[PDB]
C-alpha cells in the first residue's frame, strides 16, 4: 500500500501537495481531514500539525514521519524523489526563493483579499484594497519574471506547484491576470498538466 | 568579505544579520532608505525584483543573488553547514518550522502591525483578526517549545527566523502572558552574543 499518508482539503495549499504527489508518481493514500467534525482539533492530528491545519503528511516509509506545512512538504517530496528541484547549489536556492515568495508573499496576500472580499462580516473597503493591489503587484513580479524564464526558477519547479493554486483562483480573489501575458502563458501550461488536473481533484468532492 | 547583505532595520533584515553573526562568516551592508525610494532603484530589482529587503549577493559564488529572507537563511545553513542538520528528519524539522514563520508568523504579525499601528483608518474588526491570530501561533509555538529546547530541537535557523517578530510582540499588540515555554526560548534567544550582535544591523 502507499507509504503516504495525505491529510488535505479543497484548498490551494492542500492542491499543492497533491499535484506535487501526482507529478512526482507517488502512491497515497488520502485522509480528508473533516473540519465538519472538529477533527482538526483532536488530540491525534495535532500530533502531525500542532498548527491544526491542512496539508499535512505521514511518510510510513520514513518510521512514520510527519511534515506539515505546504511548502515544507514540497521540498521533502522533492528531496526524496530527487525531481522537481535541482540539487546543485544556485539551481536549488533559485527554487526555494521562488517558494518563499509564494509561502511568505502570494499565499499570505492573496489569502487576506479573499477574507475582506468574500468571506468578512462587513466590507472593508481599504483592506480589500490593500490586499486585491498588492496581490496584483505580486503577480506583476512573476510576470516579469517569467519573461525571463519559462518557469519561475528556470526549468519547472515546485515553485511553480506552489504557485499555481493561488493564481488559479485569482477571480474569486477580485484580481485580474489580465495585461500580464508572461504569466498568463504560464497558467495555460501548468492547466494542460495532466497532474495538475489530477492535483486539483483531491480530496474527491 | 563573502556577502553583501541589503537590508533595513526589520524584523526580516534582523533575521538574515543575526544568521551571518551566528555563522561567522564576513559581509558588507548596505542600509537601504525606504525614503529615499532605494528598493526600487533599478540595479536592487536586479538582485531582488519583488524591490524589499532583504537580500545578498554571494560575491563567493559568482555574485549568485538570495531573495527572501527564508530562502537566505537556507542558503547560508547549507553554504555553512551550520544551523540546520544534515539529516533527513533534521533537516526537515528546520524547514517545517521555517515555513510555519514565513507563511505564518511574520505574515500575519506583519498584518498586526499595519492595522494597528499605521493603517490611515482604524478597523478594529482587522486589529482583532491579526492580533488573535498572531496570539493563536504563539500559543502553537509554546506548545511546541513545551517538547524541545528549540523549534526544531537544536537551536537552528528557524528560532532565527522567528525571534526578531516574537521580540516586538508588544508593538504589535500582542501579549506573551502564558506562555512560559516561549518566554524561555524568548529569554535564550535574547541573551545569545550573536542575536544581540544582528540586532544592531544597521546602525
Amino acid at each position: 500500500g502507499p507509504m503516504i499518508d495525505l491529510y488535505t482539503a479543497a484548498t490551494p495549499n492542500g492542491h499543492k501537495v497533491s499535484i506535487a504527489l501526482e507529478e512526482m508518481g507517488l502512491p497515497y493514500t488520502v485522509h480528508a481531514l473533516s473540519f465538519d467534525k472538529k477533527e482538526q482539533k483532536a488530540p491525534e492530528f495535532l500530533r502531525i500539525n500542532p498548527n491544526g491545519r491542512i496539508p499535512a503528511i505521514v511518510d510510513r516509509s520514513n518510521d512514520d514521519f510527519a511534515v506539515f506545512e505546504s511548502g515544507a512538504i514540497l521540498v521533502y517530496l522533492a528531496e526524496k524523489t530527487g525531481q522537481l528541484m535541482p540539487t546543485d547549489v544556485k539551481g536549488r536556492s533559485r527554487v526555494i526563493q521562488w517558494l518563499m515568495f509564494q509561502m511568505g508573499g502570494v499565499g499570505p496576500m492573496q489569502g487576506q483579499a479573499n477574507v475582506f472580499f468574500r468571506y468578512f462580516p462587513e466590507k472593508l473597503q481599504g483592506a480589500i484594497d490593500r490586499y486585491q493591489h498588492e496581490t496584483r503587484r505580486l503577480y506583476e513580479v512573476l510576470d516579469g519574471r517569467l519573461g525571463e524564464a519559462e518557469y519561475l526558477a528556470g526549468d519547472y519547479s515546485i515553485a511553480d506547484i506552489a504557485t499555481y493554486p493561488w493564481v488559479r483562483i485569482h477571480d474569486w480573489s477580485g484580481v485580474a491576470v489580465d495585461g500580464l501575458d508572461n504569466l498568463q502563458r504560464w497558467i495555460a501550461a501548468l492547466e494542460a498538466r495532466p497532474a495538475v488536473q489530477r492535483g486539483l481533484l483531491v480530496p474527491r468532492r
